[PDB]
């Protein structure tokens, strides 16, 4: 195979992982049980590696699904780490990896022999490998879930900084979220085009990609907007370049 | 009991993050074993609620003891999230709460029931019912072997908003951490006295307590010195500041 190999321990961390996000859900739906999550969540990895439809995890998605909270969702692109630090397990917010169905797998890999029938620790198939692996089923099951579950302000984070380009035309955010997303449900949508602290300015709001994304989303009938460098991220940023000139405080 | 019952899913959450901190260890030491480890913390949840001593947390600290990088200490008082934030999972720095035997047990709460055998998930023996609770002995423990295991420079990070003064005269940093700390092995101990962001300044460097603390680590032989409000840390809180002058950009 060509991707990283199913996560050590992954039970124990699944489990753990669901333990610990229960006090986080609200009294009405602490009622979740890992256990059952967990044995629902393992159906796929029973099955050939590059056979697992998003649909098999049909059932996980139910044992686990929950509310979020409106104005509190926030989708992204090229900036994994520090949407899960800026949110800050959903204090600040809650993106997919702050969800239930999303804790429970962020950053893990997992699948099954591609003959035997226990866990491939060496390596699991990617994209190009074959589609239907489960990693990647998995992650455009709990996206359309969690595109159909958001409301009210969606927010975006999009890296700036990124070689190329902003807006992916092809990743999950384009494939699998923004065509899941409720209009009824939704009252705008709000970019924040990120840059590195000194690093390259690719693109900036209304520049390359960005414009594809702008006119995507209103043709779609979207309220849109975008902001560079979001303040409250922006210091997140600085944390770790408090010497540099864009990270100076009056 | 005047403090909170044993946390629900005890079990599962200290086993899952003992599962997810390997990860972080180094591959010369990653191989630990969570399960032999939780089985030596949970010796003393055998035991009468207030009959718990340091001691007896032991060989837990023996099954999951492990280096802790140079320089990278961060021993604290009044500003645990903050602390754990700022630290960002043994990114930035290494405080107890990041170390293996600190992780698994960080916020959560537990005791046996004082006549029964099973745990009380009622109250807890709080410092005051009686000294020689489940968890504080836990911590005197956890404390003292951290205190020991660091090298380098030593941070530590204080609250001037704090109503009774930065440096509490009895805590764990003074009652048991500066106790331990090797002094042959540490070339200086820098303090960050943090202030809330508009927040109440009641001290800041070299007034109040910290002229307690400031005496008694020169008297120790250590090389002192202090900064208030560091930079970084500044920045991370004013993350939720944004709009606030103290946060102002340039
Ligand atoms: C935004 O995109 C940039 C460019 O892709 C990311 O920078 C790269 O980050 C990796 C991991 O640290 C490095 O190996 C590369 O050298 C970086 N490239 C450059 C030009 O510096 C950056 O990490 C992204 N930011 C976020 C928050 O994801
Ligand atoms: C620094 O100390 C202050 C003083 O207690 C903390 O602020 C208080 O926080 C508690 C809840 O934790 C509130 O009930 C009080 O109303 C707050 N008082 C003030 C004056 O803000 C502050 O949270 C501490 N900071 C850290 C990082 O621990
Ligand atoms: N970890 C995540 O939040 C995530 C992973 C893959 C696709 N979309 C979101
Ligand atoms: N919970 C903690 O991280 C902690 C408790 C007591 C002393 N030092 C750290």
């Amino acid at each position: 195979w060509r991707a990283e190999g199913t996560s050590a321990h992954l039970r124990d961390i699944f489990l753990g992982r669901c333990a610990e996000y229960r006090a986080l859900l609200s009294p009405e739906q602490r009622n979740k049980d890992c256990t059952a999550i967990w044995e629902a969540f393992k159906v796929a990895l029973d099955k050939d590696p590059c056979s697992v439809l998003p649909s098999d995890y049909d059932l996980f998605i139910t044992l686990s699904r929950h509310s979020i909270p409106r104005d509190k969702s926030l989708f992204w692109e090229n900036s994994h780490l520090l949407v899960n630090s800026f949110a800050d397990n959903t204090r600040r917010f809650m993106p997919l990896s702050d969800v239930l169905y999303g804790r429970v797998a962020d950053f893990l890999s997992w699948c099954r022999q591609k003959a035997d029938s226990g866990l491939d620790y060496q390596s699991c198939p990617t994209s190009e490998d074959c589609e239907n692996n489960p990693v990647d089923s998995f992650w455009k099951r709990a996206s359309i879930q969690y595109s159909k579950d958001s409301s009210g302000v969606i927010h975006v984070m999009l890296n700036g900084s990124e070689p190329t380009g902003a807006y992916p035309i092809k990743g999950f955010f384009a494939d699998y979220e923004i065509p899941n997303l409720q209009k009824e449900k939704i009252t705008r949508i709000e970019i924040w085009v990120m840059h590195e602290i000194g690093g390259p300015n690719v693109e900036s709001c209304g520049e390359g990609s960005m414009k594809v994304l702008e006119k995507r989303l209103k043709d779609m009938g979207f309220q849109y907007s975008c902001i560079n460098d979001y303040r409250p991220v922006k210091l997140l940023q600085c944390v770790d370049h408090s010497t540099h000139p864009d990270c100076a405080l009056k």
